C-alpha cells in the first residue's frame, strides 16, 4: 500500500494525478480524493474531486485544468482511505505557483508537515497515529486510534494519546465520552458538586 502524487500538462491542460497501490481484496470500501488548501481536514466531504470504488490493484484519481489561472494556486494533497480497513494515505503535498505558473513539491518544514530523518512527511489526520512514515516519493500512512485513545490535532505521533478514565471513586464521572479526536472529560455525579479542579474529585 502507497500513494504518490504527480502531474501532466498537455496543451494548455494540466492534470495532477492521484495514484494508490492496494491490495485488491481492499478495493471494496476504497476512496481517493484530492483537496486544496485545507489546514488538515481532508475529506472526501471537502474534496475538489473523489473517486469511490468497490470491486467483488493500483487506482488513479484525474483533476484536469484545462486552463491555469490564479484561482488555482495553492496547496494540494492527495489523499485516499479504505472503508474495511480505516487505513488511511496522505500525499505529498504540492502547490500549483502562478506568477505563468510552476509546480512544486512533486517528486525546514511545512505546518501540516512533521520532519523525518531527512524528508518532511505528511501529518496524519485527527483521530489516526502514523502507521508508517513518507519515504520520498510516498506518503505517510495513518491508521485511527484504537479504543480508549484519541489525537485531537494532525499529528506526526506514532502512538495514540490515553483518553483520561474517570474514578467512580471521587464521583467523577466521563460528561464527555471519549472518541478517536476527542480525549474525555470528568464531571460530577448527580448530585454531586466538584471540589478538585484541574474535576480531579467531587461532592
Ligand atoms: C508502490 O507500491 C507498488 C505496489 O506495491 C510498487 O509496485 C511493486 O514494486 C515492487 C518493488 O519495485 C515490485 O517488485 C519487483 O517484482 C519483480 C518480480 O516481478 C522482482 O524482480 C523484483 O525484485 C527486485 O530484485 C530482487 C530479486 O527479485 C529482489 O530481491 C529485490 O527486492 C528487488 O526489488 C521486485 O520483487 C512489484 O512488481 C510491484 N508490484 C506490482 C503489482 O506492480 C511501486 O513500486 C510503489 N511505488 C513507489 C513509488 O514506491
Ligand atoms: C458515553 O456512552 C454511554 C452509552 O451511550 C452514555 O450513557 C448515558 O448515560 C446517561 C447518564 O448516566 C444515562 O441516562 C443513559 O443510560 C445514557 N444515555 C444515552 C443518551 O445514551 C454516556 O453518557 C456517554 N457520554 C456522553 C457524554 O454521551
Amino acid at each position: 500500500i502507497n500513494i504518490t502524487s504527480s502531474a501532466s500538462q498537455e496543451g494548455t491542460r494540466l492534470n495532477l494525478i492521484c495514484t494508490v497501490w492496494h491490495k485488491k481484496e481492499e478495493a471494496e470500501g476504497f476512496v481517493v480524493f484530492l483537496c486544496k488548501d485545507r489546514s488538515g481536514d481532508c475529506s472526501p466531504e471537502t474534496s475538489l474531486k473523489q473517486l469511490r470504488l468497490k470491486r467483488d490493484i493500483s487506482s488513479q484519481l484525474m483533476f484536469t485544468i484545462s486552463q491555469v489561472t490564479p484561482l488555482h494556486s495553492g496547496t494540494y494533497q492527495c489523499c485516499a482511505r479504505s472503508q474495511k480497513s480505516g487505513i488511511r494515505l496522505q500525499g505529498h503535498f504540492f502547490s500549483i505557483l502562478f506568477t505563468n505558473y510552476t509546480v512544486t513539491g512533486l517528486k525546514s518544514c511545512k505546518e501540516d508537515e512533521y520532519p523525518v530523518g531527512s524528508e518532511c512527511c505528511p501529518k496524519c489526520s485527527p483521530g489516526y497515529r502514523v502507521k508508517e512514515a513518507c519515504g520520498e516519493l510516498t506518503g505517510t500512512v495513518c491508521e485511527p486510534c484504537p479504543p480508549g485513545t484519541y489525537i485531537a490535532h494532525l499529528n506526526g505521533l506514532s502512538k495514540c494519546l490515553q483518553c483520561q478514565m474517570c474514578d467512580p471513586a471521587m464521583g467523577l464521572r466521563a460528561s464527555r465520552n471519549c472518541s478517536r479526536t476527542e480525549n474525555a472529560v470528568c464531571g460530577c455525579s448527580p448530585g454531586h458538586f466538584c471540589i478538585v479542579q484541574d474535576c480531579a474529585a467531587c461532592r
